[PDB]
């Protein structure tokens, strides 16, 4: 992260070991279940990319998603020269990643006015790479989940949109799988009843509806 | 937060990145069970309208879930607006909620005497909403929890307390869901043993004399 | 807490955040089993009278509980006035409670000399509640505490003994209990071991002998 | 623990709330398994005695315990006078224990030079007792623990350096106890594997022989 | 760690009580499962030799481990001291090991410009040790994974990298490892669709294959 | 509600149970909402539920006549 | 009897087209008779529209029953 | 209590049994209350925990003659 | 034997109607005979009431056993 | 797909539903990718999902002729 | 009918050195004849390469089935 | 110890076959304090652990005979 | 035999305080034979006290066996 | 390894399969050492496996011949 | 057959302070004959030590199998 120091100009702080500990738990225990992303955005809020590649260096290791994640930076670093070429320096893709910046200069980049956000930045690339390993790890398609002949509606909507949220799917797409699939593939009884609500129905209709059922 | 810098005069303080992770942890493992609220509560502690709003940027991905707070927010931000019209400047129901307002603005408000505590009120409009999310994603009706036939009667009463806790009942209603429905829905056996204290026993009595049933 | 500010003055700081969520943490997922007094003592270590009752609002919720705390810190704050009767001011009940007390009130009293410890004061009267709450949630009386037939004496005493540190005996009764029905409710075999060392035996003896018996 | 306070003199830090609720959770969840040791070592860095005594009112409530650990400090306190009798005045072992110095003492006799580390002593003292505890919740003696007919050998590793952990034995004890106890009792299969080792097997050899037996 | 102290110059920072004790946890409760390393090198961030040391006080009481520790400790510093032989003074091996050397060499070391890396150094060999650690206490050889007839494809990915991740292979070895013994140990329906990818398949490919099979 | 029992005739079982109920109009509210549904058949429940709690008397009985 | 619901329609609308009623009568008719004259089990899943349904509205829940 | 034997032949068992027990008063003022409901018979057990803590000897008595 | 006790009530307090003792007497005639006089198990239902039993304690107590 | 039902005829099946299907066109992308594959024959489906999802119709019908 | 996929090779290729057509056709004839007169479940395995296969891809894919 | 071994005689194969073993006087003392117990029949071992551990061989033999 | 080891206890000592032996005998009496003409269950746990026991141990240890 | 074949026969076998094997020698290497020991009859398995990863392949063959 | 392989040893080495070949010859003799008459089940176990092994190792190997 970054502080003000004592002299009022802003300085780095490093991200503390047990922050550290904390994302070494989400990345070795959960195996990339899509609550990765989550935790990791919030471990990292305010990291720098010296910070950010700090945090990377345990996702090594996992070194088949290490490589999507690096592909997948490199990618990105590659688009972003593309979008933004040649005119502190305005930072190339590499010192967004924080592989060629210096510390002082990413620093600068994310204490100037207008901010120059390469951390906040960079942390995008990463969730898009924890996406694509999330994908390969999750252990359905949302096609698979179907609901057990006496699963409660709760757990079975659980199930689905913890699928959902692996999924590749635009928010379109999540659209009409949240209503077309969720019914579909709801047990006949409960299906019956999520039926009878027609196809505007809101999800809290659709629970409060199958409470019990 | 808001922590008063070494010149004396306020400032904020970003909400530390693990506490971030424990939050993301009660929302993506707890599934909105009714101890969500109480740990939001506690983990917003002082949370400027920036801070809640970082807080919330993971409720979102429960989209149905992050539609209903926001509904909600948003439904009592026009209710603030309407209760409190146009006269820092005053706050808006936006303002509040953090959208329109600056940082400064927040902190300035709530540092004013009297303060002006927009923190701890949008934690209200936040809290309600959960409030909401908890019922729908409670697994029963409170008229659901039946004793088991030979569960004890600490782990039946939590049961149903667990579940009067979700539910959308005033205190009055609640006075009377405790005694009535505490009595009418424990197993015969233990059922015998409340009857017998009379309409006006304590849950200390109820639970005392059933130690053990 | 109370810390020493930039000023070398004494002043308020707020109850971490975290430390909340820990508190929450111990009210919701352990149901008042009796190491909740422990944790309370330990995570209100310092606290003043707003900070224990910023603790007791997530006692809260917990209505039957709640009611015997209040009733409990009522019943103690009348108690105070009666033994120290009207001679800054002395604190009244309400005034330890932090109900009546500016915050300033309670770091002056907490930082005299000789200090009036309001917060570790208050702190006794709440632990005093949480010893009844922590009785009425108690599953078993101790003399339903029985060793399996084949359930290891460690795996018996550790039953017993968190069954006994939730009773309302004096110290003389748990004494008496101890040696007496320790012996008398294990089971036949063990029991014949116990026996063997007559009534004067320590606990280490008891579970020395018992070792893989 | 001790800082360094903004006039560069040492002065006290409390031990804060949630590293006390860390050691309560170690004392009330772990039942005196051997890991309690290490735990209270690591929570108690720099403790002062006041600290430290601050530590075992969380093991009062377990008065068995308790008292073992008060009557090995009394022990080790009176073994202190009489190595170093009387000549900041020195500590006596009531000194070292807390009970009769003042935190100014303490402090001024950890931060001495040469320090007189009365919390890192007194901290020997309560692990002593501590060992003492430990064998007491012991489940099994050394020569209790066998392999399983199918247990893998690194299970039976784990089972048997846990227990013998426990013990009272000594290390030239211990060492004998892991050479020719892990060998004999063994099952019968791993025990034929072990054998051909000889008597000079490092446990490296015998685990690497019997991966996978 | 190291700290810019109120005068601007590098002090020490014990490493804190609780940081500690998560490694204690992470010692005690994981047995040397390969997470071990990850959670050793975050939880040690920026610590010096003495920190490192504090921190292997705690591998201690795993004597076998423990041993295993020192010699590799041990022989890599006769290592250092043979690549670099003598010319702060330049750091021995030992000095490195924070043995001989003073905790004011070791931040003078490690805060010069360059910068003398002592803890990141010494650090790179309690992690080869652990290595070994990991290695011994491994359950299985990478031969001895093979898919569950009914195991999910990711369950069974999941245990061979994790016994890959504990094995002495060298990245070309693990390549091929991971190419051939993940395609031959696949029960055969999976084995059938993994061997229709042809060889050079990447694990992403192999998994979205293999979702729901 | 019975088994069999026509769903005008359990309304009237229900409503004319309520005016003997002893409980405050709060919890009489709370319960011609909740109960009603809570306590039909099951055939019935599920006509009921699908209309949702803001639905009339007269609608319940318009829709559960002849279930 | 067991006439798919479709087809019951289309013969009952065919019918409206010929039969002379005015604009009133029609539109009662269609909301009525379509549900009082359709099978017993058309008949109980109709009813549960409330007399607001539309034609789209009765076919889509009856589906045949 | 016997599994038919009259409270107040029990209760005479009882401090008869009480009067020779050696601990202190302390703990005999613990026993009479705690034990005395306890080892009641399961019926006779279900009147007297009826009574709560608070009743006398009399009263437990008055309640469980007949039982 | 088996009446409910509502009905054993009324016809208790309809015949202390007629029957001419003095308020004292009344008193303890409702007092102890309608639980003396009542079924046997109406009657171990009631004594667990004690003596201080209004009439309306009795019958909530009771319900016909 | 049926059992034994050859895949030019379930293709046929398939895309005559398909443009009954009253989703939009982003939901119809995504349909003709994931469904076809995953509603496949377990034999056929385990052609196609060799082919990866980058194929074409025409390449997954050349695959899935005959099996 | 069983024989192993090897050997149908070369079988056909020794046949191919004799037999005279040019090279366009004979490029043709190991594309489509050497999958087309294969065994019937070599065949089945050897159409889901596609067009595209050279030998050492109908090889390492048939195995003999 | 035999199921039926007198204890004089399990102690002399004991002590017998502890002047053969190879290892230290510290061991030995080990030895001697946990084994004689822990592989005595399971009546003398009940008799033994009763004394606790700081009893005399002497007290142990005189404990045990006509076990 | 089978004789409640109190009563063999009050048949003793009854008759000790006939037999005139003197004062180290009689101690010796106690605690040998008291033991000694036990019977055999009695003798058999009396043992396990050692020599020093007092007949309130002897009595509170064996119960009867 | 067959359950009664001769290391010498299973060696042979092994390395001549080696031989096709087209890994590089660092993975030839790591097979040497760990699936000649890996793959053998368990009885032969168990005495390899007592000689340590460190034995040539001759002292493997001296050790095994005749088991 | 089944003689303890100590007493085998003991008649061996019996022999060998008899028979009167030179040193290098009765180094010889141990190393190799002492195996290679050894009971079949001993001979095996006694190979893996190797040659390198002195009579203890292969008593403490062997034990009589």
């Amino acid at each position: 992260p970054i502080v003000q120091n004592l002299q009022g100009q802003m300085v780095h702080q490093a991200i503390s070991p047990r922050t550290l500990n904390a994302w070494v738990k989400v990345v070795e225990e959960k195996a990339f279940s899509p609550e990765v992303i989550p935790m990791f955005s919030a471990l990292s809020e305010g990291a720098t990319p010296q910070d950010l590649n700090t945090m990377l260096n345990t996702v090594g290791g996992h070194q088949a998603a290490m490589q999507m994640l690096k592909e997948t930076i490199n990618e990105e670093a590659a688009e972003w020269d593309r979008l933004h070429p040649v005119h502190m320096r305005e930072p190339r893709g590499s010192d967004i990643a924080g592989t060629t910046s210096t510390l002082q200069e990413q620093i600068g980049w994310m204490t100037h006015n207008p901010p120059i956000p390469v951390g906040e930045i960079y942390k995008r690339w990463i969730i898009l790479g924890l996406n694509k390993i999330v994908r390969m790890y999750s252990p359905t398609s949302i096609l698979d989940i179907r609901q057990g002949p006496k699963e409660p509606f709760r757990d079975y909507v659980d199930r689905f949109y913890k699928t959902l949220r692996a999924e590749q799917a635009s928010q379109e797409v999540k659209n009409w799988m949240t209503e077309t699939l969720l019914v579909q593939n709801a047990n006949p009884d409960c299906k019956t009843i999520l039926k009878a609500l027609g196809p505007g129905a809101t999800l809290e209709e659709m629970m409060t509806a199958c409470q019990g059922v």
